């Protein structure tokens, strides 16, 4: 999947520093999500092997018929736009957690992250 590599650029960070507000503003810039400022974006941490495994029994179960929910929890960081302005420089607030994730899978690869679960 070109979709998988895209999912990775939008939602995967193997080496997060701080996972604080400073981290969010920096990563959102690095991943090209500041033109205009994405309103919310979650990054998953850890190794890619475990995220891929959500698409199979190894680390997932079916969810909402057509999605997958992880067996394991993952370190995550949700970056939420702060201050209203949709143009850079973008201000973000970080919410770090350790929780299961829901993805859509195509051909054994995650291609979409369900953002709805990180609003809460």
């Amino acid at each position: 999947n070109s979709r998988y590599t895209h999912f990775l650029t939008q939602h995967y960070d193997a080496k997060p520093q701080g996972r604080d507000d400073r981290y969010c503003e920096s990563i959102m810039r690095r991943r090209g999500l500041t033109s205009p400022c994405k309103d919310i974006n979650t990054f998953i941490h850890g190794n890619k092997r475990s995220i891929k495994a959500i698409c199979e029994n190894k680390n997932g179960n079916p969810h909402r018929e057509n999605l997958r929910i992880s067996k394991s929890s993952f370190p995550v960081t949700t970056c939420k736009l702060h201050g209203g302005s949709p143009w850079p420089p973008c201000q973000y607030r970080a919410t770090a957690g350790f929780r299961n994730v829901v993805v859509a899978c195509e051909n054994g690869l995650p291609v979409h992250l369900d953002q709805s679960i990180f609003r809460r």
